[PDB]
């Protein structure tokens, strides 16, 4: 089984947004619109904006899940490598096997799917606060793209789904992720390679 990655704004006009962080050597998280790709350091804050055209119903949730991008690896569950899953970096909520965490949200729930065995993290969809036009979720990625026995240099996609209270699909967006030591440099390199 492979989760859909089809972009779907749905009834509420759901889509993601990203900050403009640049590509300086000091940057820890940066998004490339040209590549639709987030570059980030291990376990560092990744702000992801949620934008809607109209407010979805109370009980709407936002789920994140990783899959492998490449055709020949899409059926394999994305998980932390044998090193990082045994790290003592628990936050009290995320299972140690999960690549994607939500930072600083006590209502985050982590799912180990009983059928597909895939991991995901889900939070309530909060409306924007006063003085803001969007809401932001802070994600952390807990293994490097290069980790042996884990992602093993294989690119991943994060799929963000807007769901109703039963888990039915309301909206979908996605982006590639590279977890790496030098996200600014790697973004510059990959944007050059594309050009
Ligand atoms: C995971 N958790 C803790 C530590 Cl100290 C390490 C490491 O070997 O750097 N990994
Ligand atoms: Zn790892």
């Amino acid at each position: 089984s492979v989760p859909s990655q089809k972009t779907y704004q749905g009834s509420y006009g759901f889509r993601l947004g990203f900050l403009h962080s640049g590509t300086a050597k000091s940057v820890t998280c940066t998004y490339s619109p040209a590549l639709n790709k987030l570059f980030c350091q291990l376990a560092k804050t990744c702000p992801v904006q949620l934008w809607v055209d109209s407010t979805p119903p109370p009980g709407t949730r936002v789920r994140a899940m990783a899959i492998y991008k490449q055709s020949q690896h899409m059926t394999e569950v994305v998980r932390r490598c044998p090193h990082h899953e045994r790290c003592s970096d628990s936050d009290g909520l995320a299972p140690p096997q999960h690549l994607i965490r939500v930072e600083g949200n006590l209502r985050a729930e982590y799912l180990d799917d009983r059928n597909t065995f895939r991991h995901s993290v889900v939070v309530p969809c909060e409306p924007p606060e006063v003085g803001s036009d969007c809401t932001t979720i802070h994600y952390n990625y807990m293994c490097y793209s290069s980790c042996m026995g884990g992602m093993n240099r294989r690119p991943i996609l994060t799929i963000i789904t807007l769901e109703d209270s039963s888990g039915n699909l309301l909206g979908r967006d996605s982006f590639e992720v590279r977890v790496c030591a030098c996200p600014g440099r790697d973004r510059r390199t990959e944007e050059e390679n594309l050009r």
